[PDB]
Formats: structure tokens, sequence, C-alpha cells
């Protein structure tokens, strides 16, 4: 009887942070409550001002990491402000049933729903926005997220032992399609249905205009990029709702993989690259040993340093020369 | 010695049904008979009217899947009626030796032969046409298919404990690369030797122009759709005989999924999506929990939505709330 | 205390042959000492005679393969002899820190420098260039191999049991992106800093003109093949820096894979097909049971029969019927 279950409501954070939790779980099940709201807005993706008409989960692309516990209940109010011109939904790889709360989510401006589903399969899991007719205009405009279905004795490795994490990161990876005049500049819309006809041939071509972590190009660099101490263990969630990824950290490992995101699976060891499949969400944990500046990135490197899928993290303490030295440093021969 | 071992032919059926099969051997090792005949013929693929030269095994794209147990022979019968205009041969990826069988098969046009192999190895494996320099033109005009090599023991879960399903479904995958006009009209050929120079020049784009389930867009949707039953266990296998799929289950998962499709190998649990290498036939496990209708996708939602990569299921029985309901159904704040 | 390990100088040798080396480490951890000199040259890719202006280690597409074990240091000395125009520098991703060695290692023309770094992982791994700002242009001009760092009890299989192997040959695949002319004939340049322009926007098409094994178009074919005699056993190491490929024996398997490299993992059994992400490297293990000529290629077959990924393996030996037969060879019907 669910009416009888505690439920708790969870304010969302923007990516690539993620709100509050617990790893091993101190309650019961529970009913857990999420607000979304729906915003169409104008995106700058690029330095060079490239303008596009984003459909996003609560302000930002991706959409917000969601955290629950296996076999709790998700309870998802979806706000669709009239401020929108767009039919909305939202599907969850994470449910079952009804085209993953799709066929029951279908919110006009104007409207909201209430869908709750449960939470049987622990993993990360895509979600995102899949109206009939218009899937992949909406999901490569960056209405996609991801929620994490923690097991509730949280991460184990390959043997069993429990796996601590001590910061956690998503990152969001989005492929667009903006399209071109004849010469190849980038065109703009005044409102999204504008755009509509010169988004579908756009997206037919199969080849990405830009490729992003967190919405932009360069957006997880410089000040935002992200943060770590040597000896502290980090989780990356790492998700692509419509295109495979090959994620790398330069200078560092996958110790533990979840390549596919499901954690009732032992994790894959030592990896230097894995595929996330299009329509997955991984995770990948690491120990930092070296401090410095490390890039993470999609290992198809013309799309990580032409299109965007690259971004920073900034570790700090000291320096181990027996893991890596310079024994005689650039010089003329 | 071969000649003693008892004799079963078997008649294929189109896909995407399979021939009756026993799951668990109910006899010794069997030298196990089949019987195909290559059809070169016109075919429509999407609602526009497009049309290919298809080269075809059986009249079908795919070409029919094949069940047999492990230690079992193979043999194939392979028949080139004169109505044919190209040299065609077969390629097993479950047999081991002669390029899969390719380089003792080859059958211009009012030919046949007889192959044998063992199969060894089980699994779901790629079949495939594999003439010398034409090899992709073959491929990707739908001449290939794939094979099943049951254990003799049936199906076994990560555990080692027995799996049986009650249905199985076989999905095959092409990418086509059908000649444009400057403006992007499809051509048209009288015959496949007229297409040839166009179909090169456009494969090296290395982009289809449709991606489909069964040889036709929207093949496997409406009075075609793939039916289960609430609490029935269905395998679906999965072939891409040149080119990577991501499949997805649109409201459902894969509770086992062989991603590349070798049952030695213990089956990745509770997967949103996974990865099937081109060459690669895979196989999914899954118990339908919710009625309705379900979507089965290559989850690229181009390829899925614009370029034909998509399929229904139609599912029977009972809705369940505590898996999923709508708490408050859409309706104006 | 490193001053006080044995040292041991090893001479590389050019692919698709590995150096000489130990399975079971013989000895205890080393100071294991390499020199690589760059080289800027001239490389003809196909047989129309299409030319590059490659960046190599040691003058080879891919770089060689180093082989050490786990917990020895690996010593590089990397020269930039003044012939050369480019900076250039090395990144390794089986060491950790400073982007691999990337951040140490920068070497304009004239200069040379010492890296060392501690082996902690067993596996394969790519190595590549990565010079701030220009990465995918070196790595998609050939300046990559990989590293195996082999467990000190060498391979084992998914019980633990010893795998040795007779043969192993390193296949490094190179996706190149040759700038066209309007009518898509390549261009030539007299020097690399000349084509920077035109290769960028040839990258950004994300369309490879060319991808080849070990530098050319059939570079491993004809008097180039690979060798093997049935019963040996052979390791067939495949590095992509950059892009996802799916390596395919035509007439073999892999009875054991690490797709994505890394030992501590058991392999998959029985593979017909497997990925390897982009920037990984991957290893098969086989046993030949059959002679004649096999086909190892990229199963996308566009890529590999079109663009040039195909190989082929030579093995002698008997043949034997059991596994395969032709019961009635091609004949008139
Ligand atoms: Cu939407
Ligand atoms: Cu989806
Ligand atoms: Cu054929
Ligand atoms: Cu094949
Ligand atoms: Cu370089
Ligand atoms: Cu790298």
């Amino acid at each position: 009887d669910i009416s009888t279950l505690p439920r708790v409501k969870v304010d969302l954070v923007k990516p690539p942070f993620v709100h509050a939790h617990d790893q091993v779980a101190k309650t019961g099940p529970r009913v857990v409550e999420f607000t979304m709201t729906i915003e169409e807005k104008k995106l700058v993706i690029d330095r060079e001002g490239t303008e596009i008409h984003a459909m996003t989960f609560n302000g930002s692309v991706p959409g917000p990491l969601m955290v629950v516990h296996e076999n709790d209940y998700v309870e998802l109010r979806l706000i669709n402000p009239d401020t929108n011109t767009l039919l909305h939904n939202i599907d969850f790889h994470a449910a079952t049933g009804a085209l993953g709360g799709g066929a029951l989510t279908q919110v006009n401006p104007g409207e909201e729903t209430t869908l709750r589903f449960k939470a049987t399969k622990p993993g990360v899991f895509v979600y995102h926005c899949a109206p009939e007719g218009m899937v992949p205009w909406h999901v490569t405009s960056g209405m996609n997220g991801a929620i994490m279905v923690l097991p509730r004795d949280g991460l184990k490795d390959e043997k069993g032992q429990p796996l601590t994490y001590d910061k956690i990161y998503y990152v969001g990876e989005q492929d667009f399609y903006v399209p071109k005049d004849e010469a190849g500049n980038y065109k703009k819309y005044e409102t999204p249905g504008e755009a509509y006809e010169d988004a579908v041939k756009a997206m037919r071509t199969l080849t990405p205009t830009h490729i992003v972590f967190n919405g932009a190009v360069g957006a997880l660099t410089g000040d935002h990029a992200l943060t770590a101490a040597v000896g502290e263990r980090v989780l990356v969630v790492h998700s692509q709702a419509n295109r495979d990824t090959r994620p790398h950290l330069i200078g560092g490992h996958g110790d533990y993989v979840w390549a596919t995101g499901k954690f009732r699976n032992p994790p894959d060891l030592d990896q230097e690259t894995w595929l996330i499949p299009g329509g997955t969400a991984g995770a990948a944990f690491y120990t930092f040993r070296q401090p410095g500046v490390y890039a993470y990135v999609n290992h198809n490197l013309i799309e990580a340093f032409e299109l965007g899928a690259a971004g920073h993290f900034k570790v700090t303490g000291e320096w181990n020369d027996d893991l890596m030295t310079s024994v005689v440093k650039p010089a003329s021969m």
C-alpha cells in the first residue's frame, strides 16, 4: 500500500552537480517526489555565437540527474508552462510500461501531469522527451537527462566489496544538428516551429555540427572545470541519448566501469576508453593518483577537439614521481 | 562417422517468424538439412515507393533464421535459379574454414551446391553472401541472415539456471544506400548490373538512405506488429551484417542480453540499450510485465524514426498500477 | 629505489611484427628502455598513388608495439630530428598523470626528452601524439601505436588457466581524411603545414576517405599476408586511436577476446565480431583449425572492401572434412 509509504520531496540541482543523496539506503522504500519545469529557450552553444532553440527539462542541457534507490517509487510532477509552444512528454528508460511514461505524460503548453513509476532495476538510465512523430527533434534539441537507481546497499566492485565515492558528477553529452546555408554558416530562427523542416533535413545527414558536454563548447573548462583531490574517489555518470560515445580520461583510467550503466553486472576494470551506446547512460569510478589538469573527452578526437566533446578536471595534491617523471626534460640534442 | 547420424530436413519460415525447434536437445547430434533458393527481386522499401533490386535468400530480407544445436552438422543446399543474373555464395560466421563456406559455394545462375559444416560454437551468428570483389554490394542489397546454434541444454542465466522462452522473433536490420540525383531523389534501374557503379559511390559516403527492420519502413508495424502477452518470455534475435546498431524496447528492458550473441558467456542484465556491432547477431530475453504498444528501435532515434529502424510489439493483459500509474492526468494548471 | 632495478634496452621492430619478449615474467620488475624517432614523411596509401604527409613514430603507421610487464617502469627516449617541421609529443593511455606524458614530452624539431612511467595496469593500450590545439590532425596523420602490459604470470582464460600464444601480430587500423577537390580527386601538398586548413575541414565531415591496416590499402595482403599453421595459437592485437572498429576473421572466430583490451577482465568467448571503441586497443586469441586464406576485416564491409580495412592470413596444414566439406560442388542443376 503506497499510501502508507514515507514521502520525501527532492530539489534538483543543475548539472554537472547532483542533488544530495545517500549511497547506502538509510530508510525503507520511499515515494521520492520530483518536479521538473519544461523550458524552451535560446542557447549559445559555441564561441562563434551559434544559437539554437533548445528544449529543456528545468532549464539545462542535459536535464538534471535524478537519484533514487531500487524499489523506491519515483513521482514526477511535469509542468509545461504556457510560455512554451510545443507539446512535450517524458520517457524514462528506468520505467516499465506506456512507452516509459511517454504515453501518459503528453502535456501541451499550460498543462501539467504527475507520473509515478517503481524503480525496479538498479542502474543509471536515460530519460528523454519522445512526442509521437517528433522524437529525434526534441531529443537532439537537448531534451534528455538521466536517473540513477542505486542498489539499496550501494555500489560493489567485481568481488562484491563496497565501493564508496567521495564525489559524483553528471556529464550529459549532446549531439546537435544545426542547419547550414550553402557555404556552411549556421542559420537562425525566431521560433522552434520555424526551424522544424530544416532540422529534419539536417538530422538526416547523420553528421552532427556540434557535440558538447553540458550544453556548450567549453562548458566544462576553465572556471567550470570539474574538481577533485588526489586520493578522492569520483563517480562520473555519462549519458548519450541518441548517439554512441567513447569516453576517456586523458591521464587517468576507468578503474571500474559500467559502460552500459547497469549495476547488477560486475564492472569492467582498468578501462582506457569505453563505449556508451546511443540511448544509454554509463558510470565510471576513478581514484585520482596525480594532480594537475585532465581532459575528459569523447575519444573520437575529431568529435572532442573539433566538435566540442571535451572537458577538464582540475586535481589538487602532491606529484608522485614513482608513477611518472621527466628523466630528461625536452632539450636540444 | 557422419553417414550413420540421423538426418532431419527442416523447412524454413519467413522472418520475423522462426521454424519449429526444441530448446533443450531431445536427440543426439544430427545432420540438419536446409535448402535455400536465391532470388533477385524488386523491393519497395518505403511509403514513397522507392524501389531497389534486392538480393535475397529465400525471397526475404533478412534471410530466414536457421536453428540447430551445438555439434550438429548443418547441410545447406544452395540453389541459384537461372532467372537470376549474378554470381552468389554464402558465408556463415558460425562455420570454420574456407571463408565461412564462401570459397566453396560460388554458384552462377543455373547452378547449385551443397555445403556441410559442424556447428562447433553455440550462439547466434550472421550469415551473408560475400562474392570476391562485390561483398558490400550483395550484403547491403539485403543478402544476409542469421543462424542460431543453441547449447544442447538450452539457454542459461548468469547463475547457470535454465531460461526458457515462450516466443522467439528474428529482427534483421538492414542499411540501404539507394543512389540519389543532385536534388536527392532516388534513382530507378532496370537491372542490378545497371545500378552497380552508382551503388559503389553511394556506399562510399558511409551514410545510409534507409535503415529498416524486415526489409521495409513500417514492415513490423500495425497488423504486422510482433505480439506477446503479459507474463510471456520472449527472445528477440537481432542481426546487423554491416553496420552497428543499438536496440531498445521503449517501455521495456533487456532482462538478459547477449549483445554480441555468444551463449558460453553470461548475459548482461537489465540493459536499457545494447550495442550489436556490424557483422554480429545478438539476443535479448524479456518477460513482459505490462500490456500495450511497445516500440522496438535502434536508439539512434534519427535512424529509428527518420530512416526506418523502428517496429512495434502489441502486448495483451492486465495493467499493473504498482509498476506505473498516472497520479494526475494531463490537465490545465 | 628505481636506481637499483635492472635495466634492459629493447630494440623495436616494424609492425605487424612484435619485438621479442617473455609471456610469463622470468625476472623481477625492471626498467625497460625504449627509443623512438619521430619521422614526418610522404606515404602512398592506395593503388592510385594518393600521397599524404604522415607523422610517424619510428617511420611506421602504426607506431611499433611496445611490450612490458605489470609494474615494470617504461623509460622512453623520444627524439624529434631537426629534419621535421612540427612540434610533437606522446600520450600513453597506459600511464597515469600529465595527460599520459603529453604535458612532459613536447619536443620541437631538434629536441629530445626522456619520460619514465610505471606500467601499473595490465592490458593493451593506445599511445598517440596529442599536441595542444592539433590533436586530431597528428593522430589521423598516423601518429599512434600501442603498448602491451602483460600480467607477470601471462594471459589467462575465463577459468584462470594459462593461455600461451605461439605467434603475435599487431594490426594498427588508421582512418585518413585526405582533402578532395570539387570532383572528388585527392589533393597534394608540399609540406604538412600547407595541408593543415584543408585537413581540418576534411576531418569535420566525420567521413574517412581511407581506412587501412598497417598504413596502406593492401599492406597486409599477398606477400605481406600474416602467416600461421593449423594448430598454432595466435594473438592479434588491434588498435584504433580515433574511430570505432569491429574486427572479424573471415573463416575463424575470436576464441578468447578482450575487445577493450584489459586483462584483469575475463575474455569474451567464441566471438564472431567485436567492437573496439575509438581510442582503444583490443586483443583476440585464436587457434587455427583449417588451412587456407582468411581475410581479417573491419566488418563494416564498406570500410573493409571499399575503404581498405582488410588483410589476409595464409595458413598451412591439413584440411579437416569434419569441420567443413563440399558435399556437392557447384554444378548445373
Ligand atoms: Cu519535448
Ligand atoms: Cu529512449
Ligand atoms: Cu549474392
Ligand atoms: Cu562476414
Ligand atoms: Cu605529432
Ligand atoms: Cu588518447
